[PDB]
């Protein structure tokens, strides 16, 4: 009855108890081995923790729609429902969650200033930000990184890449922690309400913003480049897109990049044969990000829905199901990945991973986060070579599909 037992644990599989919120992909490791594929009445969620089929799901967005994708994951409480109402919240579809015919692709595929260009200006800007950031903590003894620079910087990056001006960083920081909470996280009673307020006004900040931006035509960035979209096909580039898309990439543009380099400096710093490594040959900071971001993604779990009946790998599915694609568990997954739970900075398929997803939907920042990382590394590993970590409990923001550590505390000469 050991299945059995599996049979149970995995009706019971609850993302906000310990296991998984210390370990998602070893919560799942038996799963993995014996049950791939289970029915979680804890959260109503289908379960998909082995590689092949997480991919196989992305690769089919008629079947398996990314509706859900930005859906609250637990109800709300009927006062939040009315403070939402007071800011006539109006979050609908922007790209992520966009299901369409073409229209996810109609809208995706006139929307590109993510040439290498472009990137590439952005970079500079990237590396003057660290170069600057680390010339006011270098000469401290210790330092909190994720304080210092670590979610900063992405931030800045961030509004510099739409088009969006710098302000309150602290007020756009709980902006976000409002709408992630809200979002993939279980709000106890207490906050339930402060959150509502909090995601009501970041949606009624966000409409001030467009508005502005709207009245600049001279502006440049990839807000302004939908905003022009928008004159040119309103039927595609919507109005409540592009408000509903100011507030969701105003926390995705920058916030999983974050949580990465905080994850991917947490798994070299620890490793030191693989640190000085990454010193002596900075050549392999891409590869070694990208096998950060396989082993300790900042996406672990992203969401579908089913559309029609279908099946995968033996288990079909009803339309209307939820499922969650445990992309933390698929990047273990020893079926894909040889000795998957190991740091090997030239794993020569770390790049097949899929924090990035995979298919219609694979995210389009991908290089921007790529590049960010890299950036962080070098400039680290270049300039304080004996950085190691302090000891240190590690937190995480209890949620289902984000993780990162809210420090990352680390000393040097
Ligand atoms: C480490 C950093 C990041 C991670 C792990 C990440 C992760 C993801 C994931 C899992 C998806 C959904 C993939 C799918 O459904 O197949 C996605 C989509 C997307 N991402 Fe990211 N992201 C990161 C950074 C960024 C940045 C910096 C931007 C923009 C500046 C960005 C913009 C987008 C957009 C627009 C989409 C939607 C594209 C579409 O729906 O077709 N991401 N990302
Ligand atoms: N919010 C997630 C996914 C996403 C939201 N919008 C676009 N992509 C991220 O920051 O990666």
């Amino acid at each position: 009855s050991f299945h059995a037992e599996l049979q149970q644990k995995g009706k019971n599989f609850d993302m906000f108890a310990v296991p998984y919120q210390q370990d998602p992909a070893l919560a799942l490791k038996e799963f993995r081995a014996q049950l791939p594929i289970f029915f979680s009445e804890a959260m109503g969620y289908w379960i998909v923790t082995r590689y092949e089929d997480v991919k196989a799901i992305f690769r089919d967005p008629i079947t398996f729609s990314a509706c859900n994708a930005l859906e609250k994951l637990t109800p709300s409480c009927p006062e939040a429902l009315k403070i939402l109402e007071k800011y006539k919240y109006g979050m609908n579809r922007t790209l992520v969650n966009e299901d369409e015919p073409v229209h996810m692709e109609r809208r995706r595929a006139l929307m590109d200033a993510f040439t290498p260009q472009n990137l590439e200006e952005h970079q500079h800007f990237v590396r003057e930000l660290v170069r600057k950031k680390v010339d006011g903590f270098i000469y401290k003894g210790r330092a909190d990184l994720v304080q210092e620079m670590l979610w900063e910087i992405p931030l800045m990056v961030a509004l510099h890449f739409l088009g969006v001006p710098e302000d309150d960083m602290q007020e756009l920081r709980k902006f976000a922690v409002a709408h992630t909470v809200n979002t993939w996280g279980r709000p106890t009673l207490e906050q339930q309400l402060e959150v509502a307020e909090g995601v009501g006004q970041f949606w009624e900040y966000s409409g001030r913003v467009l508005e502005k931006m709207k009245n600049n035509p001279e502006g440049k960035g990839w807000m302004y480049d939908m905003i022009a979209k928008n004159r040119v096909m309103p039927e595609v580039v919507t109005d409540n897109y592009l408000h509903s898309m100011m507030m969701a990439i105003m926390v995705a543009a920058h916030e999983t990049t974050a949580l990465a380099s905080a994850n991917a400096l947490k798994l070299l710093l620890a490793d030191r044969k693989v640190w000085k490594k990454i010193c002596d040959n900075p050549q392999l900071i891409p590869g070694a990000v990208e096998e950060c971001l396989r082993h300790s993604g900042s996406v672990v779990a992203w969401r579908r829905q089913v559309t029609t009946e279908s099946e995968v790998s033996g288990v079909k599915f009803r339309k209307g199901d939820k499922l969650f694609l445990v992309s933390a568990s698929a990047n273990h997954d020893e079926l894909h990945f040889e000795n998957a739970d190991e740091l090997d900075i030239y794993r020569d398929n770390a790049i097949e991973h899929l924090t990035f997803g995979y298919g219609a939907h694979q995210c389009m920042g991908k290089n921007i986060g790529r590049m960010e990382m890299c950036i962080f590394i070098e400039e680290l590993s270049r300039r304080i070579p004996d950085l190691k970590l302090c000891e240190q409990e590690f937190t995480y923001l209890a949620n289902t599909s984000f993780r990162g550590p809210e420090a990352l505390w680390t000393e040097w000469q």
